[PDB]
């Protein structure tokens, strides 16, 4: 009883490895469309006018958007490789394992039972047995109680009866024999042999479990690599904003055009005369 | 000249304003379509059993992962408001402010011009005097060394000749005024005129500028907002992996079930006889 539970027990638990590992491969995806859609933007406002600090720090923060987007890839590779890749091909590795125990438990279910089919016909050739020799025994008895059969008669009679008695007998010895040999492997079989095959799964189920959890672990140990460095991206953009000098930007146009500032003098007079 | 300069570049100030804000909305989108596609993957793989630790801690990761989303969509809404919004209603305030200066240049302009068409049509109106005049003169000069021309041909000449010497002087008069008008005018213009309506274009410029540093800012002080809130969320994560208890969940399967676990007795002893 406690084998069909661990069965469907232990599948439910690849089952439950089995979803985890395709949450993470869509949260995968969803992080590179992002990042993708991301990379894109950057594109779209990048330069296809450049001296001034309002035109710079907009590059500068467009770059640091585009590094930001670079982290988020990493991220979605990194759960790529160390979660989706190595938990699929440790999931296979468990449900084979874990269809080497059922098959040795089941080895050892069937060889009960086939122990079981043989005290079965023991016990039924003694059963027919015994009642040959009952049918065997009223016969006799009948002739001998019957004071015109003949001698032949009984005597006759009595063989068949004393020959099927013994033929009884030895019919009970060897169901009884078998009897004894069933009762001592089923006793070992619930004793000892299911019990081997329940701690084997119970290792196996309590190995996925620990790895089904580092598994989880690599979920948020995935995001804190990159925290750093998303951190170096948003200052990178506070110092940019911070960067944009607009008194001086001034200073710079009343720069390379002043040259051609023409300040126009007085009209002359025009003497006709 | 500094006016068309200072024209095309404030002009391009707005432009700038204009990409950014831009450049915030369509992030502000690519946040939300993330944000989105995060909370259908917890929907399509939160609970539609749940007594061992596994199925536990892979629910409350996917709850912080759902959190995580509603952080994003969190800054989606700020950029949303603080900048694209806002920013979009400063940019039409300058867009218009920046209209009314150059009004007022052009009005400057106008009044000068319309001043130099008044020096131009006074000096044109001098120079024909001035031919009429000498037109005049050589007319009666001729006559008068004529010795056959009588006295009254001298006279009528010569009273055209003055007549037309006095209009020259008069139109003489009003160009040499005209042009006295049209200096100072000039002068004042290019000394206090532009510069004043400079100034205001520069005040209004450099108002932008720093208020597009802002607009810059904001971007990375969203994200810095949320940084805390994301960290709880990462924690909670860690937590919930740290949490899965493999050896105790075996102890939670044999127990549920374990009234299920009939350990069969000895089979017992068939006497037909």
């Amino acid at each position: 009883g406690q084998f069909e539970v661990l069965e469907r027990h232990t599948q439910w638990g690849l089952d439950l490895l089995d979803r985890y590992v395709k949450f993470v491969k869509e949260r995968t995806e969803v992080e590179q469309a992002y990042a993708k859609q991301l990379r894109s933007l950057v594109k779209k406002y990048l330069p296809k006018e450049s001296k001034f600090s309002q035109q710079q720090s907009f590059v500068q923060i467009l770059q640091e958007v585009n590094d930001f987007a670079g982290q988020r890839e990493l991220v979605a590779e990194n759960l790529s490789v160390r979660v989706c890749l190595e938990l699929t091909k440790y999931s296979q590795e468990m449900k084979q394992e874990r269809k080497m125990h059922f098959q040795e438990g089941r080895r050892a279910q069937q060889q009960l039972e086939n122990g079981f089919k043989q005290l079965e016909n023991s016990k039924r050739k003694f059963e027919r047995d015994c009642r040959e020799a009952e049918k065997a025994a009223q016969t006799a008895e009948r002739l001998d109680q019957d004071i015109n059969a003949t001698k032949a008669d009984v005597e006759k009679a009595k063989q068949q009866a004393h020959l099927r008695s013994h033929m009884a007998e030895e019919s009970k010895n060897e169901y009884a024999a078998q009897l004894q040999r069933f009762n001592r492997d089923q006793a070992h079989f619930y004793f000892s042999q299911m019990p081997q095959i329940f701690d084997k799964l119970q290792d196996m189920d309590e190995r996925r479990a620990t790895r089904l959890g580092a598994g989880y672990g690599l979920l948020s140990e995935a995001e804190l690599e990159v925290v750093p460095i998303i951190a170096k991206c948003l200052e990178g953009m506070k110092v940019a904003a911070n960067a944009v000098d607009p008194k001086n930007d001034s200073h710079v146009l009343i720069e390379l055009h002043k040259s051609g500032f023409a300040r126009p003098g007085d009209v002359e007079f025009e003497d006709f005369s």
